[PDB]
């Protein structure tokens, strides 16, 4: 649209241009006007249009229908918006008129040569932005966005299925090539964050794909091998981290290099831009996939009880240093394809992966909220929840590299959490999302000793205070209400809760609500906080399905009281419970269906 | 927006520690009576007390009325003085029935009131009216807030004027703070980009202001050495770069560590936010006020030119302009001239970067185009060809300049040139009308156009370099030279419509200087002294004299560059160059009112 490019034309001999199919060319003289000069008349061939405009004015007009008086604020434009067969096949012509003279008083030759130079990639544009209007230099997050999007799969074999593709289409006279470079390049930056493949040769053929634009590699000369047509493919090597921001650009450029005794000079520039897809977690609110266990030989119970919940939730299962601790499961999307991303500090063919290793703990330190609301912005792919230490700890429980690269992939604002309380000081020991029908579509389930403390309570006001735990040392509902030490730090434990539940209720934007206080109770080791019985925030969610550690409570009038209070408070949102012996895993999740290009962060 | 649960309980009495601003929601930690239908709420003086619906907003006083009991009912206790002594104030829930006229339990929670409070400079003079200012973030814009650092140096006698302040305010009973740690501390990547001195004891000694909070040092437990105010020194180390977006955070924590036998707990949180001041580049249209000259054992007349010129324009002389440029870094108390390197330290900070393995940079007066405005201008870097071996710009040059984001850079076109400066093509004057300045660009194709407008006029035997003599009809005929020329035109045109299309400039906003030129060695140098590579010194210009002819006793091409700039108020002056770098007044826009 806003391409113009001047070139200038001599009385004395012939001028010769080659001209890009959109870009208009400005013609002016390069020199005086003959010595009377008063009015000027265009020609040209059939394919070149020409305008005239006031250099001051927007808006052109027609040239090739009239005499026009002579203006040196007048500019002529050309258009040549079909490509040439020959070497100056078409020309125009300025002739210069005094209203003495009949004929004319000079002739300005200019022969053109038209080439069609075109740099593109999958934009992204179906319905976001009306096409045409697109700045091919930009990437535009947001419903109103477009942009190319670049997949990385490992941070030379047939897996070019996740590279991202880019034409070049150079349709011109043969021997304009003979003369003129084509220089597809890009910064030295960009270099060194991704690779370009141009393929010259059978598509069936695996080593066809050169490697052109490398590490070093900054440019290329790009042979016409193919015609009027070329195919690279660009493979991402790096996410987004503290010093990328993710963006990765190619440029081609049309090099003037016919002049022997002068330097070559650009002619024409086209760009595509990639953005790098981010690394998105999933929140136990997603239907599941495929289940990951590690089992032993004493462990086969509890992955019998697994495996029978995956199978009533639909879930596949699968077994295999720990899946759930050191590893975490996430996926990155583009419009082509979805690919699960592993996050390390196998499994699948379909899988890739991503390491940073610290510049000098556990992933359950690290959760991620279903979408929420808060502070008027929206979080559509919900936010991290990152397990910290207090200001002032020796040791840290999240490396400087691993919350950098949270940060850079920025579709999910991390939010810290407290949890130096805890004896291992995991989120999931008393954090935990639930699907539900109404309200903000899910629920938040955090662990409450407060709510352990009132349903015993209730249960020995109402003479069952003599029933004893972990009946399948037992002790009773009164033993533990009366031990002093045991509910005042239970008290300490709850307040402890209270400051992540007040600040996951600012930055998620929760309502009391949309909250449930699951009883659970807690004994110092050491020092720190552990389970008194197993912990039953700490559950698996598959979809509608939820395998809750059995907490082996009260038995009264025949039925586990902390069962079924967690029944009665998890069932009449549609969850249907199921309680795993765990006391004598990560979980693969479906893709949002919103799409973090969507996103305006 | 910020609230606290703390819980009581009905079997002995709670204590707890509110912050002055912050609400804290008072639950029970248990079930509620047996009986309970009815519930007080009473507080000492000082402590307001409301009640709100969990789900609805709004508050309504409570020490006035018995209320029906709801567990949906939340209980809103607000402190906004500090307290004297540990425990001086009170609240009491009073449980009722409708049968027992004396309350079936009482619980009561004792309250500390600590006011906690970490500030600095937010520069919200007229932008933000400060209710609504979070101090965790960092806005851009004319509505914007935030602190300001400045960077002295990025490779303890008196250079304290330049560090920004930050006052903890800590006012409360004194015994709170021999079982209250207050922890003020930043990241890991923070702490390598800025450091902070806390002052502790006389204002005029310099060991004074100890070493807190460094580039290993992340955390630092603050003494109340100074009663209810500490004062640190906050000094920036690095400026904006590729991997670096410039913000500062530093956090107060207040950590509950009463409880021998359990662990320690937040209690309260302050931040404030600093963002690294751009380095910030100044154009020719700028008032200058320094000039600075490197001379040698000749050349005495250039430098006596030079002088007369920068007294004429009232700015003053000093005794390069390569591998260093001059720019500037703002803040609200300060403006800092910063030079940038590949005499002294008078009021003058240092920056350099070395590559990973400066006639080149200019910058062009405020612009708008393509909708967006740069009220700083926009940098000019004449690049390099794609299949280019040589790089004219580092890499980390280039990394630096887009990180200051101040002055989005727009690349140029020079490797046809033999040096390779942006300067030997292109100019920026101020003018009166119009815009606030004007363009001047090389043109060989104005000297052409001029030469046969002189030749036609008979004059074509004047000769040029008379003061190896040429006349105008043996360059007019010099079919390699006007061939040459041509192309250089077309060259400084490639230029001329990236100038206007990213500069948003208008062919009136244009002069073509008529400027000849030869070829080196298949690259481009000036035929004779390049008029368009001048000094501009405000109203003031110092031009390469052209030895060009003499026609009616006066040079054409002097005399045309006045025609073409004397109707803009600008006083041309001569200087013999054939036989240097300007400081400037900052921008009077700020640059934390622009949104890049």
């Amino acid at each position: 649209m806003s391409l113009q490019r001047i070139v200038r034309v001599s009385l004395e001999h012939p001028t010769s241009a080659v001209c890009v199919a959109g870009v208009e060319t400005l013609v002016d003289i390069y020199g005086s006007v003959p010595e009377g000069t008063e009015m000027f008349e265009v020609y040209g061939t059939p394919g070149v249009d020409i305008y005239i405009s006031p250099n001051m004015e927007r808006g052109r007009e027609r040239a090739d229908t009239r005499r026009w008086r002579f203006d040196a604020t007048l500019e002529i434009i050309v258009v040549m918006n079909s490509p040439s067969n020959d070497l100056n096949d078409s020309h125009v012509q300025i002739s210069y008129h005094s209203s003495h003279e009949p004929l004319p008083l000079a002739y300005a030759v200019l022969y053109l040569t038209c080439v069609d130079i075109s740099l593109d990639c999958d934009l992204n544009c179906e319905g976001r932005q009306d096409r045409n209007f697109v700045d091919k230099r930009q990437w535009v997050w947001g419903p109103s966005g477009y942009g190319g999007i670049l997949l990385v799969n490992c941070d030379c074999l047939q897996d070019l299925e996740d590279m991202s593709v880019m034409v070049l289409r150079t349709q011109g006279p043969a021997a304009l090539f003979d003369d003129h470079k084509l220089v597809l390049h890009t910064s030295s930056y960009d270099a060194k964050r991704a690779q370009v493949f141009h393929i010259c040769g059978p598509e069936d053929v695996c080593e066809a794909y050169r490697h052109v634009l490398g590490q070093d590699k900054v440019s290329y000369e790009v042979p016409r091998l193919h015609g009027d047509e070329e195919r690279f493919f660009v493979e991402g090597l790096s996410f987004p981290d503290a010093g990328f921001t993710g963006l990765i650009s190619f440029h081609v450029t049309l090099l003037d290099d016919s002049n022997e005794d002068f330097s070559a000079s650009p002619i024409f520039t086209d760009t595509v831009v990639f953005r790098v897809a981010p690394w998105i977690m999933t929140p136990s609110t997603l239907p599941p996939l495929e289940v990951y266990v590690c089992r032993v030989r004493n462990n086969t119970c509890f992955v019998d009880a697994v495996a029978e919940l995956a199978r009533k939730a639909g879930c596949k299962l699968t077994i295999c240093r720990w899946i759930q601790d050191e590893m975490e499961l996430g996926y990155v999307q583009a419009p082509h394809k979805t690919l699960p991303v592993v996050f390390d500090s196998i499994l699948g063919p379909d899988f890739g992966y991503v390491t940073r290793e610290p510049r000098d703990d556990s992933f359950g330190n690290l959760e991620v909220s279903p979408p929420v609301v808060a502070n008027g912005k929206e979080y559509p792919l919900g936010r991290i929840l990152i397990g910290g230490n207090l200001p002032g700890s020796s040791g840290r429980r999240v490396t400087q590299v691993v919350r950098d690269f949270l940060h850079a992939q920025k579709v999910q604002p991390p939010v810290e959490l407290f949890v130096d309380w805890l004896a291992v000081g995991h989120v999931d020991e008393f954090l935990s999302f639930v699907p539900a029908p109404d309200g903000k579509g899910f629920r938040m389930l955090l662990a409450s000793p407060g709510a352990c403390f009132k349903l015993f309570q209730e249960k020995q006001k109402c003479g069952h205070g003599r029933a004893l735990l972990f009946q399948g040392k037992t002790i009773s509902i009164n033993q533990v209400l009366s031990n002093k030490d045991l509910i005042n730090y239970n008290k300490f434990v709850q307040s402890c809760i209270d400051w992540n539940r007040e600040v996951l209720k600012r930055e998620l934007g929760l309502a009391e609500c949309d909250i449930i206080d699951i009883p659970q109770l807690f004994k110092t080791e050491r020092k720190k906080a552990t389970a008194f019985f197993p912990d039953l925030v700490n559950m698996l969610v598959l979809g509608k399905h939820l395998g809750i550690p059995k907490p082996f409570g009260p038995i009264i009038n025949g039925c586990c009281c902390l069962e079924e209070k967690v029944r009665s408070l998890l069932e009449p949102l549609g969850l249907h419970c199921t309680f795993i012996d765990d006391f004598t895993t990560n979980v693969c999740r479906k893709p949002f269906s919103f799409k973090w290009w969507n996103m305006v962060p």
